[PDB]
């Protein structure tokens, strides 16, 4: 049908434009603390700490299969990253505050994000 292609279209679009906002909360953790999934090998106790781990590697596979159908289901991850550091690592170390770092400054490209989402539809 030609409305499943309407359907298919705005959805490609969509992930067009949250590859663009994925990049550039990623140009805000330059030391790429979370880029890749921690490492189970290396942290072998985290997942008794974490049940839901989330980086920014996971997060683009899922986006260049097109698994982000909202807005809100992309944010949904990108707070899982942030709230799972600021859980597992203390107050006075480098994970922690490169996460709260990141929280700030990513919610001034999200707050704008929402509203050329809400804008073209
Ligand atoms: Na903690």
């Amino acid at each position: 049908s030609m409305e499943q292609v309407a359907m298919e279209l705005r959805l490609t679009e969509l992930t067009r434009l949250l590859r663009s906002v994925l990049d550039q909360l990623q140009d805000k953790d330059p030391a790429r603390i979370f880029a890749q999934p921690v490492s189970l090998k290396e942290v072998p106790d985290y997942l008794d700490h974490i049940k839901h781990p989330m980086d920014f590697a996971t997060m683009r596979k899922r986006l260049e299969a097109q698994g982000y159908k909202n807005l809100h289901e992309f944010e949904e991850d990108f707070d899982l990253i942030i709230d799972n550091c600021m859980k597992y690592n203390a107050r006075d170390t480098v994970f922690y505050r490169a996460a709260v770092r990141l929280r700030d400054q990513g919610g001034v490209v999200l707050r704008q994000a929402r509203r050329e989402v809400d804008s073209i539809g």
